[PDB]
């Protein structure tokens, strides 16, 4: 008994905001229906790209109108971007026919498409961007320059540490001449004192953005999408893992219940360890050897990791599915967490290794991996007398920075470099090799 409707794209199908003259646009039209003559049309929902609504009106001829400014707003939200790029909008109208008794009968109709291009954004300032706010002092001399990210050239960053929350604005370099700031040239938020921490940048009578946080923060500015975030930039200085295999952390402080990870050198909130996991072991991590601000399964885990180790979520615990030795890599800055499981590749480096310093992190310099939960990684026998160096190298760390995660043996213990400088040299002789028990924390050269 089912009714159909046919919609078509309205006459304003290709909107260029720079050029747009009207304050309302026609975006769609009901062209025909199999509903009887005399029926009224009611609109149960009008959505854009599936989950966005917008105020709308419908004319006597069943043309659907919206305010251009709100269509433009909704388009920029949908795409999280003010970029001046042609954006597709898919319009879904769910309508009903209404009889003289008031009964609504559902129309099954199609979707239609239009596009809209947001207005031209400011030019990128060749000399970059500055932050000025309560925390700096509102003047040219106090303005702090944002760092242009090496990987993404649209992205500018400032890390700061502040005593209380702060209002601030972003200025292009050309707005600032000596101590003088041209206030008319601010970039900021739509609302003065916006405390969302994550919103659009405005270039038109911009208000001040509020940090919403204090302490260590990071202010990010995307000068292509024109968006900003302000994020908690503090990080744990230590990190510990407990587990089903460790009595779930009882008692507190016990090196028996809590395993320290090793800080990555000079690298905020990032840690690593080499650990044995059985199948179905569950673990969680904490910033001390005890429960509190602990975490387990999180969202930023590689598909790689998940495949390599068979990882899954088990009531918020992290569950390891495939037994084995793994290099565990963990990063925590403010709220953002990353956990990676990787091959436990330990490498001989330097003078006692293959072609010396000249081939680094190569297959020959790889330590054999034990099958047991208490065996020993063993290096390739030394090719020469020289100083022994040993490392891992996580994906996230460049090969040049192998020394950020290096260690050695002193007095039959594994001594991690961690955040410290070069370790005291330890000599080996030709045909010797290293033995590591990561379960014990002990080792030998022999
Ligand atoms: O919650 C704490 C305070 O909140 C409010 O203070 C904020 C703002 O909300 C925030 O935007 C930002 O302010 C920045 C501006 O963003 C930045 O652009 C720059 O401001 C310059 C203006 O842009 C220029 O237009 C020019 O301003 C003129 C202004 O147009 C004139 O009207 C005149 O401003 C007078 C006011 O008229 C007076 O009423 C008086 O305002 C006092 C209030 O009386 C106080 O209650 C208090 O209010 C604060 C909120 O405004 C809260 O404490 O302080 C204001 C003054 O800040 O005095 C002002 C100034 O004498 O003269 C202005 C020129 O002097 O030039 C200004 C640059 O001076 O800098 C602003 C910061 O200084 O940050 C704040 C503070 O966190
Ligand atoms: O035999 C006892 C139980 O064994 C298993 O429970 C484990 C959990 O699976 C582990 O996750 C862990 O629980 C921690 C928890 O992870 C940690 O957050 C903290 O819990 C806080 C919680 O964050 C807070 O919101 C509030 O509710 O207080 C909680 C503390 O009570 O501490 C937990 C440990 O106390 O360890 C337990 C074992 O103790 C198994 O899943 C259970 O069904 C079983 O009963
Ligand atoms: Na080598």
């Amino acid at each position: 008994g089912q009714l159909t409707a046919t919609f078509t794209a309205g006459k304003d199908a290709s909107i260029v905001m720079d050029a747009a003259t009207a304050d309302s646009v026609e975006i769609a039209k009901l062209s025909s229906t199999t509903a009887e003559e005399g029926s009224k049309i009611a609109v149960n929902s009008l959505t854009l790209n599936e989950n966005h609504t917008i105020p709308f009106s419908m004319t006597e001829d069943h043309v659907f109108k919206v305010a251009l400014a709100q269509l433009d707003s909704v388009t920029q939200e949908a795409y999280k971007s003010r970029a001046s790029v042609v954006r597709e909008l898919k319009i879904s109208i769910n309508a009903s026919a209404v009889t003289p008794s008031g009964e609504g009968i559902q129309l099954v109709g199609n979707e239609v498409s239009i596009t809209l291009q947001p207005a031209t954004t400011p030019a990128v300032d060749p000399d970059g961007y500055y932050i000025v706010g309560d925390f700096t002092g509102w003047d040219g001399n106090s303005a702090q320059q944002m760092k242009k990210d090496a990987l993404d050239e649209n992205l500018y960053i400032l890390e700061a540490e502040i005593e209380s929350t702060s209002n601030f604005k972003i200025f292009p370099a050309s707005a600032i001449n000596g101590n003088d700031i041209d206030w008319t040239k601010a970039l900021g938020s739509s609302v003065d004192g916006d405390d969302s921490g994550d919103n659009f940048v405005s270039w038109t009578n911009a208000g001040a953005i509020n940090t919403a946080l204090d302490g260590k923060i990071k202010i990010s500015f995307d000068a292509f999408n024109y968006r900003f975030t302000v994020k908690d930039n503090s990080a744990p200085t230590e990190l510990y893992m407990t587990g089903s295999a460790y009595n779930w952390g009882t008692p507190a402080g016990d090196p028996n219940a809590w395993k320290a990870l090793v800080p990555v050198n000079g690298t905020k909130g990032t840690f690593w360890g080499i650990f044995y996991f059985a199948a179905n072991d569950q673990v969680k991590f904490a910033p001390q050897a005890n429960w509190g601000n602990d975490f387990g399964f999180v969202d930023a885990i590689s598909q790689e990791s998940k495949d390599l180790a068979g990882l899954s979520d088990e009531g918020g615990n992290l569950k390891v599915g495939i037994a084995g030795w793994y290099l565990v890599y963990v990063s925590v800055i403010g709220d953002d967490k990353v956990i990676e499981f990787e091959k436990p590749n330990v490498y001989l480096m330097g003078d006692t290794s293959y072609n010396g310093w000249d081939a680094q992190l190569v297959e020959q310099d790889l330590f054999t991996v034990p099958g047991t939960a208490d065996g020993e990684f063993v290096s390739p026998a030394f090719l020469k007398d020289g100083a022994v160096r040993i490392c891992v190298n996580p994906k996230a760390v460049s090969a040049g920075d192998w020394w950020k995660t290096e260690f050695i043996i002193f007095d039959g213990q594994i001594a991690y470099r961690g955040n410290g400088g070069d370790q005291a040299a330890v000599q080996g002789k030709t045909g010797q090799k290293v033995y590591l028990n990561f379960g014990n924390g002990t080792g030998r050269i022999e």
